[PDB]
């Protein structure tokens, strides 16, 4: 459907590196930053789940990243950009994730660049869905809206 | 459903590493040696990708890579391995080729490790699905139907 800032998150079943269903309630009680892209095999969404992971206090909250990459190629990803404290997850089997948050491109049959921030609560405190022609998300305003959770 | 050594290969539509659609009719005039793996970015994959790729004379014929990897992480894999005589090819959209040649794994949404050898005029002359928790295909069996033709 469209999600609506001030609704409780849908939840969702994706997958982690090693083939592990993941659902919103893995992250029970943290705040999340869910950053969406159509590859991270491709240079902008590379440098979106870089500037996210490394800007956003993981004390504090989790940042997820949610695309339709297999598996093995989000776990290759993070093999070669040296980092083992970036989590990713794959929509790839069901497009669940996408569908119940609105970010299929239907006509690739690939996710969105997208911005979803969640309170502790999963209630949706920030939204962007990157337009066209736009250079990169938000980031500040998107990190500004978890780091004031 | 199933493709028997005898039949006639079906058509089918996948991506190149550019996203261009690619079908049957472009390698017409051809024998095929057709690969197919769950996905380049695993070992035992890349291992087979590589054997028949360097095994079958390809002033022969056509050696074709099929998965359900997305095309960037293909082009990606080419790139890093620096192969560019390695055609591989994403049926990730709609699993055009992997429902037409009956090999889709569908409880994952990949499809099975598998070898089917055409000759120029698109019989099927021979056929592997590698068993479940067998090591690898019978690369000899299909090399030596590959150069029989």
């Amino acid at each position: 459907q469209q999600i609506n800032e001030g609704d409780f998150a849908p939840d969702f079943t994706v997958l982690d590196n090693d083939l592990n269903q993941v659902t919103l309630a893995d992250y029970a009680g943290k705040k999340k930053l869910i950053s969406v892209v159509p590859s991270i095999d491709t240079g902008v969404c590379d440098q979106q789940t870089r500037k996210f992971n490394s800007d956003a206090s993981k004390e504090e909250g989790i940042v997820l990243t949610i695309s339709a990459d297999l598996p093995f190629a989000q776990k290759r990803w993070c093999a070669s950009a040296g980092l083992d404290n970036v989590i990713t997850l794959s929509d790839h089997r069901d497009l669940s994730f996408g569908e119940n948050y609105g970010v299929v491109m239907e006509e690739l049959r690939l996710l969105a660049r997208a911005v979803f921030v969640l309170d502790a609560d999963n209630k949706v405190v920030y939204k962007e869905i990157v337009s066209e022609g736009t250079d990169f998300p938000d980031f500040d305003a998107a990190l500004a809206a978890y780091k004031n959770i």
